[PDB]
């Protein structure tokens, strides 16, 4: 299944402790992260791979100066290979040159960067550029040092002018401007300096070898494909947390369905659902739901539930798919010429050109926008008291509504981030000009696709982030309701008995207490116009005709209903108060909740809360975007399979 | 390799006689093709491998839907109003077609609406449906008979609306008008009546069960994935014919090159070049080109050409993908409630959402357009003198060129074509409303998505059909320019001998010959401002500096006068001659013998009366309905 | 204001008998569409007016041209090919037309073709283009003859390729065929020689001057234009109609509002609303609605009508200036170069480029959108019964909803409408591709982006058709509810005198039947759990409690009781009544009377036998046909 597979990445992304770095150990999409987002993590250039690169550059520099003919080695550059010189080192002076040509409005983040480092040294092991050793031992010490040039955001076609800053930082430019760590910004010369390193002067190819792959599109989208597969991960999850919460019906989920419409990601995806939903003590409370008053209630789910597993199934599958793409990438000789030198040849082809990671990210900010429709689509149903089976409008607590709107704030947030998501989804492949003299006439913005990409996961990170507090929100409720209605139940069972109702009457009011949903009432129980007591009121009328001595049943009944605006209000405040100051624990979905309310320190939401939405989403967004977030969730999926 | 699949797709698509239908055996892409476009394709519904399961299902949801159990949408009302309950069976399925025939003609082609009476009879032989046997054998004689509804092209979020039309045929509903092949229209009771059938009354289930699938979608994404195959495969091979009359370099084919950078799309396409290139007869005349004044011509090709393996990566693995899910779809049993009889449950799930369909017709599209934005960069290059190395303008044979632009009017076309196909790439599944009483608040779009990569696929056969019209022009004006070439030399030395000129001055003027690209000065081969003469004043006025003379200028004088006197007229001859070879060794052969002899066309210029449209309508016809595949398989013999 | 506007089109587009073709008098955008719908409407070309001057400039052009003068694609090549200069001048002619015959068929329809003709036709009349007058009086005798090319869709960047057609058509190109009339079709030769027409021999510049405008994306924006006025105000006059059936608020239509933010579509939009709802009979009976149980209703409608004016407002000005800057282009000499015969040269520009109609194509794309997005608010609102403020679900009449879904199927077309329609309003001229040997670096693609915008507005028409149908229904659900409630009322007030029962008890027991939303109970109306019987169980209870005996209680019993005796069958018989009033005092009588009478209509239910789709099919063709624009234009007599 995809879901090992994608907690062997959470796994991998956590436990990793040095990249090796070898030609032969491939460098996977959490390698990069682990590497971009924890600096006690090292790269270890293995040596073993050594012999290979010194002959690759030896091969290299005694052919380029016996006069052969190669490709930006001994020509000029793109649509000027006609151009042919045998000032090697100058030929690759005056490419970097040309090429630092990026302007500062905004920049590539250093995380983006090093990540890009880390590729570009990972090509190099390959043997087929003609980089000299010491220029990878170089880019090692850079990574393992916090070092990294500023980079300028746009430029690449895919990605010459960013490669050219990592180039500009190792020859020592002074108009290159290096960070180390969060703050110290240096000119490169001081910052080689400072890591005990001195410019290198470029020899035959290395400047072509430094810029002419594909590492800042790739980097980004590694990253970027890290955390597509960890969100799906979590989206899929939390819809069983909404199937509790919004009292699903769990067969959606039942292995048949999926068997004979047999998607990879649609089996996948239901067999995920159907183990965290079937131990479910909240399925318990929703098949109790719908046993009351069952020909007045909907036989299925709204599709934003039933609908999830179909759904999914594209999506899971492009994401799985561009993880393997973009992978294939990272482990990838990405320069030209080749260099053959077994075979004594320079092999003049197109491995920079970046549109296997180009065209896989338009594809996944597709599949991204659809995940968040999904999102927006759940969110929506939860916050409509028509669409939520018993939960109060935008989960409001009140008790009092008219000074309590609840998460209307998130719901219109909800919708603004779906409509932007929906915006950025378009492609950047179908946006190809003719560039560089012509001769780039096919050219794959794989880098600002995978920008693009990353900016859609951004907003992905904030949806789920408003989901999960809404649902945590939703627990809360489903639990208090609970509480609520045996507190109704347990009043006027009492009641009944004081005023010496008969068992037809008896029977009657407890079942209206039952069956009212408690959010319609809860703002003033004992208000007639409300719906406990328009039940009782109608229950009380037929217990007369059905009995019909008159005048003493009469008598009780009136003395029923002055007992009950006595006391109901206040046992049925007494359980609220006290659940301000359970089924969840029975539930997968545990660990979420205890993280959510216990780890962060948030609570039940309402007007006695004085966190406001933004303070409770905050909490929550920052541990998706810090990972914290995969702690509940390997917790949930402990045993699975 | 992806290409041993496709050719197998193409042999199927042409070999099929009869598409078995049996709940097992599977109905692929070409299948469905077949039926949809060779009306000879029969439908074979058998009743041994699944007659007894789809009895067993519909007598089970009549005796429960009868004995009140509780189903959605058999014993309760439909989508947002699931809530209400009946008993009222037969005009629930009655009131469910009513509601559904809602569309407006301001239509869905025959062919896409017969291939989704296919995929729902496909769909019942699962036994999930609870439809009874009969209708199944309606909806195989329909078929077979060349009966189907007339329907409206919009209203589906994926597909009730389209498939109530069917529903409509089979209980002989008279606003449903169908055709009967290709002459006759009729209301749908007189369709049944004229095959033998009579008007079905609707059972338990039995509406629903014909309406909750995702057959037109799916049908639409059928023959979109059978073309997207057969295209793309066009596409990469002709990325080989465009080396050939480019004058590219092989070498970007190299295996090395694409086993360090492993995209299995990049090396199986890289693979199929390296074949088609090997020994090629034309990359032969392209190395004694770059050894002709090396070191003021390219090292490498621009990217059209050597970035396509690259390129074409990504496009062959979400072309082949997407075969699968939409394969994966037309075997399935897409319908809700889907009745696990064995074990006495309605299963109540979403198998009528085709988001898997909808998605992957968004990323096809997508693909598609790249191999629009290949074949316009291509056809760019050709058209341009400065990178089509040696070849006209607009590929214009002239010799006079003010009255021959040639491709141009092709060329712009092209522009044209690109940039509407790369607005048709958007994505649809990124418009989804929140539909149908909020019910339906998310939504696959599918049909609509499959449509408009249907539009797309529509405009890259238009592409195709007028590069390959050009690849034929530029073999021609190739084999024109190495017989010219041969003609000057010829001329130039024997010359050079008439008017006794010295050994130096002889191999002077024959470089020249050589060097010169003959379409720079075919207008007016004399003409003493056009680069022939320009190279041969040049050359001689060195020669008498090398010597130095009275009778010397003398001689060359006479050798400039002879030559205006004798190389046009050969030239012209020769031409000639050629509009009354290299391309015999070539594995693109097959290409240009249909393009020319089948087809009956010739090298275009201003003596052949025939239109750019009407040469390059021949070729798109060819593409359109299959004819082309024979010079494709023709072409890959023997490959792996 | 904009109203006023739009009836003067749509006036013109009815009265117009002929269209006035002299240089000077502007062709309007209904002029366009009178010519291409309306055969009896005849080209006028005005000698007098303008044959001296076409006359000057065709015999200028000759003899600069006989004389040698240096002319871009008369003594030179065409586009990337200036540089070369030819004294060839018919046979120069002639070979752009043979280039530019370069389109497939896979066509463009006759209306846009004839208006591209009429189109080309008025730019000569400016005297620029150095055609002779013979050939306009040509294109006049071919319009009115009913002779057209049949022409490709496909090709123009922005309109070589199709106006190559009309050059071919005018020289007898054999390949070309023209239609004459709706069902022959034959080659250009005949078609000229069955309308005494000669082909012509092309003279110096005409082949260019025939082909080098901006006439098809012109003709296309122009019938695109005219729609999108006239539907643009049917859906602004439509809100009022919306308005009235949903119970809405007329507050929202304001002066004061729109005043303190003055954007002219929102003052305009607003002012008419104000003025459709100001004497309103659906006003008054709104009004009656919010006094009944006040607190417990919306204070404010949702925004698809509260919102409606700001909404429209962009929408308005949109289509309003893009109306100006089509018509801009109507009345140009879109050509090139432009021959100053006054001042003795040819000047060398670019009014070929067709960049104002392309941009305004895709804003008016968003803005079709936007107008759809409005509609598709609209009907969710009125098939969804919290929303719809006494509207049963899907606005089904049942009394059994469990076999009527009402127009659950319009409901989902809707949101498939809407989808595509946001899909399709992605911007065109974003993909400008550099073209035609790079000497077309920029180019408009505005004949691709208004055929794009006549997609939508054709999903805009459909989707009108439906909100029109839906209005109706929910006219006749809105009367048939105000009788019900009289019934109700009048059952429970006899059946409270004749049982006894006090007048408090008579007059709470009343105040449930007018304040108890009829549709929740029509289906059962006795029900005990419906909510007619849950508010006098409530009341009768209350009742006992208050004149808290024996005889009360049994004389509330027989209440109850004889309830069934009387109510459910007087309720059938006026309901039953009503489908073998509010509405005759409304500004919307014509609409609802259109619908329902001239078309023959009646309210949905499944006692009609009528499908949605032959109901809205009605609708939608009047919509196309524009006899809509009958009851539109008498709805609004008298306003401003
Ligand atoms: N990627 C090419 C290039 C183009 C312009 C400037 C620098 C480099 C290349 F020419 F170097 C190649 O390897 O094809
Ligand atoms: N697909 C659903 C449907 C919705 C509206 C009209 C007909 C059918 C369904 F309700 F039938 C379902 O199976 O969920
Ligand atoms: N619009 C130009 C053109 C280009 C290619 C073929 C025909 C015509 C033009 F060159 F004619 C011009 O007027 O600029």
């Amino acid at each position: 299944s995809h879901v090992k597979d994608i907690l062997g990445l959470i796994n991998a992304f956590n436990e990793v402790k040095k990249i090796t770095v070898d030609g032969t150990t491939p460098i996977t999409v959490a390698h990069v992260a682990a590497l971009a987002r924890r600096h006690d993590v090292k790269v270890a250039l293995e040596a073993e791979c050594r012999a290979r690169v010194e002959t690759c550059s030896s091969w290299v520099q005694r052919k380029a100066e016996d006069g052969a003919d190669i490709a930006g080695v001994t020509t000029g550059f793109g649509a000027c290979s006609s151009r042919r010189t045998n000032r090697l080192s100058e030929l690759q002076e005056s490419l970097i040159r040309c090429l630092l040509a990026g302007v500062f409005t905004d920049e590539l983040p250093a995380t983006a960067t090093r990540s890009a480092m880390l590729l570009r040294l990972n090509s190099f092991t390959y043997g087929c550029s003609g980089i000299r050793w010491e220029v990878m031992e170089a880019l090692e010490k850079l990574l393992n040092s916090n070092v990294s040039p500023k980079v300028p955001l746009r430029g690449s076609v895919s990605d010459l002018i960013p490669l050219a800053y990592i180039a500009g930082l190792l020859i020592g430019k002074p108009s290159v401007i290096a960070r180390i760590g969060d703050d110290v910004e240096v000119p490169a010369p001081e910052a080689l300096s400072r890591v005990g390193l001195r410019p290198f002067k470029l020899q035959a190819k290395e400047g072509l070898a430094l810029v002419n792959g594909t590492s800042f599109a790739t980097a980004v989208a590694s990253t970027v494909m890290y955390d597509a597969n960890v969100l799906l991960l979590l989206v899929e999850t939390l819809c069983g947390m909404f199937c509790e919460v919004i009292f699903g019906r769990e067969e959606f989920a039942h292995p048949l369905i999926h068997k004979v419409k047999p998607h990879p990601g649609q089996i996948e995806s239901a067999e995920l659902l159907e183990w965290l939903l079937r131990s479910s003590p909240f399925q318990e409370l929703s098949r109790e739901y719908y046993s009351i008053d069952k020909l007045k209630k909907p036989k299925q789910d709204r599709y934003a539930l039933r609908s999830s597993p179909q759904w999914l199934a594209p999506l899971v599958q492009t994401i799985r798919d561009a993880t393997t793409t973009v992978e294939t990438e990272v482990n990838s000789a990405n320069d030209n010429p080749i260099i053959d030198h077994a075979n004594d040849r320079a092999l003049h082809g197109a491995n920079f050109q970046g549109s296997a990671v180009g065209f896989y990210m338009d594809y996944v900010r597709i599949a991204v926008a659809g995940l968040g429709k999904l999102l927006f689509a759940q969110f929506t149903e939860l916050m409509i008291e028509y669409y939520s089976n018993g939960l109060p409008g935008n989960l409001s607590l009140g008790p009092d509504l008219s000074v309590d709107y609840g998460l209307k704030g998130l719901d219109i947030a909800m919708a603004a981030y779906s409509s932007e998501l929906q915006y950025l989804a378009n492609p950047v492949t179908t946006h190809v000009h003719s560039a560089e003299q012509h001769n780039q006439d096919i050219n794959s913005l794989a880098l600002i696709s995978a920008r693009k990409t990353e900016e859609a996961l951004d907003i992905l990170k904030l949806m789920i982030a408003s989901h999960l507090t809404a649902m945590c929100q939703a627990v809360d409720l489903r639990q208090l309701e609970e509480a609520l209605v045996k507190v109704v139940e347990n009043v006027v069972s009492t009641l009944a008995d004081e005023c010496g109702l008969p068992n037809d009457t008896k029977a009657r009011l407890l079942y209206v207490a039952k069956a009212v949903p408690v959010y319609t009432y809860l703002e003033s129980p004992c208000d007639p116009t409300l719906p406990l007591l328009l039940g009782l009121k109608q229950s009380c009328f037929d217990t007369i005709l059905a009995l019909h001595e008159t005048d003493t049943l009469v008598d009780r009944l009136a003395e029923f209903e002055k007992r009950l605006s006595d006391r109901l209000e206040n046992e049925m405040t007494a359980v609220r108060v006290l659940y301000e100051k359970v089924r969840i624990q029975g539930s997968k979905f545990l660990p979420f909740y205890r993280f959510v309310r216990e780890e962060l320190d948030t609570g039940v939401m309402s007007a006695r809360r004085e966190q406001t939405p933004q303070e409770d989403v905050q909490k929550v967004f920052d541990a998706i975007a810090d990972g914290r977030i995969t702690v509940p969730l390997l917790h949930c999926l402990q045993g699975f399979l």
